[PDB]
């Protein structure tokens, strides 16, 4: 009854009033590619590492099941599909979102969405959390806060699924295309701090052909950061 | 992201752009009580006694998994929950839906919806097919044809699910209650022909305390029809 016209992503959609985590459900259950897992709220929303993702009602919390027949080298770009897709849907709603490497979407520097990719077996789970009408943690923002009025969640859902379906289909044919869209939509030419041990600081110059953030330290040294137990903070 | 507020029916919803039959999928798959299976269109939709059910895009084709904790004697009343639920939704949209024993809902004697209940052990699948905006076979009707305008499919879904949840919750507590609702909404006091092992004609006067259709033949003889391998036709 949703009448989705997408080719792959959205062929099936499993909705929950409540759930622990759409990402967890997605990787522990057998699902055909393109299946979307979505819930009104998550009791155990997951961020990177052991971080929690606040998932109260009013937001868009979903996971998509993928099984891309592309070289292993390209898989790390899946997170960018989610991020660019969010940016595209925000634009449709007249909101300018900017990507903060490697998985965040910011609006005027406030986090409005986060992307979490997990790969179990030949299956890949693309998780996306977008604040729409829900209240958010201090420092974050939502579509409702940016526009001044509630946005129909289903309208956002349809827009995002349509955008992701297109990005994904192109990704399967032209896997390097997404990087271009990312460069044109991410925060660069600014100073950042790379936490963790070996912690350093420098200017985020660009992302390379593998999706690595290229940083120029004050000494002129160039480091290439791969995203994992990695965290980027502005300063 | 649908934001359903029902207690049981609709705790989860599995949507398909296309499927063979929601009733088949619901009977076959391991699903929790309250889970709703809905598809834009069915390729192998069916009615009773191996009959085909046209399921083109525009209609509401869904199945609900239930595990009614009531005496085995009350299970046959489940089909009425479906029919009454549809009638209420139709009335909310100002369409005069009336129940035709045993599983149909008509508008001016033209079928607009059919209910098919299929029986496992502790699991019951409540299937409902309601013509909304889809083309229908000659002699049938749709909400769109009745209203002279297209109706938002999602609004009909929300209405029906809300009604069914309330009706189901009450059924668990008072299994006899639905019979009153069936009586106030069923086509009665008219001449009907019952088809089973042979056939006979008479006035459909009412349903009894077991949901059996009471027929009064011209001889004054009273027969009690149990819905099974039988068919009812108006003269
Ligand atoms: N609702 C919210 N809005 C903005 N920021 C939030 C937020 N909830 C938590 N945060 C902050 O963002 C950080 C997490 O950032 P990270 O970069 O590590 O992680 C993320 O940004 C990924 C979030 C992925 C969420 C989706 S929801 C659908 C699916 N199911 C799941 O269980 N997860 C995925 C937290 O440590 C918080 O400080
Ligand atoms: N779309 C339609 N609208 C009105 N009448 C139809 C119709 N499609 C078929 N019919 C007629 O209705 C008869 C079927 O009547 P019955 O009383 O036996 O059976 C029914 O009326 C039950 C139909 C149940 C349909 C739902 S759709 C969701 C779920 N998944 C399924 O596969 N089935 C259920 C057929 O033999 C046709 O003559
Ligand atoms: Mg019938």
């Amino acid at each position: 009854m949703l009448g989705l016209k997408t080719s792959i992503i959205g062929r099936r959609v499993i909705y929950f009033q409540e759930i622990t985590s759409t990402n967890e459900f997605a990787k522990t259950s057998y699902l055909e590619e393109g299946t979307v897992i979505v819930a009104d709220k998550q009791t155990m929303g997951h961020g990177r590492l052991n971080r929690k993702w606040e998932s109260p009602e009013g937001g868009l919390w979903l996971s998509i099941v993928l099984s891309p027949k592309v070289p292993q080298k390209d898989l790390p770009k899946i997170v960018f599909l989610g991020a660019v897709g969010v940016v595209e849907t925000l634009k449709e709603f007249s909101i300018d979102g900017r990507i903060k490497w490697p998985n965040d979407v910011l609006v005027n520097y406030k986090k409005i969405a986060g992307v979490l990719v997990e790969g179990k077996g030949d299956k890949i789970v693309l998780g996306i959390g977008l604040n729409v009408n829900n209240k958010v943690p201090n420092g974050a923002t939502s579509m409702k806060l940016e526009l001044g009025s509630e946005v129909p969640l289903l309208s956002v859902f349809r827009s995002l699924i349509t955008n992701l379906d297109r990005l994904y289909l192109n990704f399967l044919k032209n896997p390097m295309d997404i990087l271009n869209l990312v460069r044109d939509n991410m925060i660069l030419g600014v100073r950042v701090k790379i936490l963790g041990d070996g912690s350093f600081e420098g200017i985020a110059e660009d992302i390379d052909d593998f999706g690595r953030l290229i940083i120029r330290l004050d000494s002129g040294e160039v480091k290439k950061v791969i995203y994992g137990d990695v965290s980027l903070r502005f300063l």
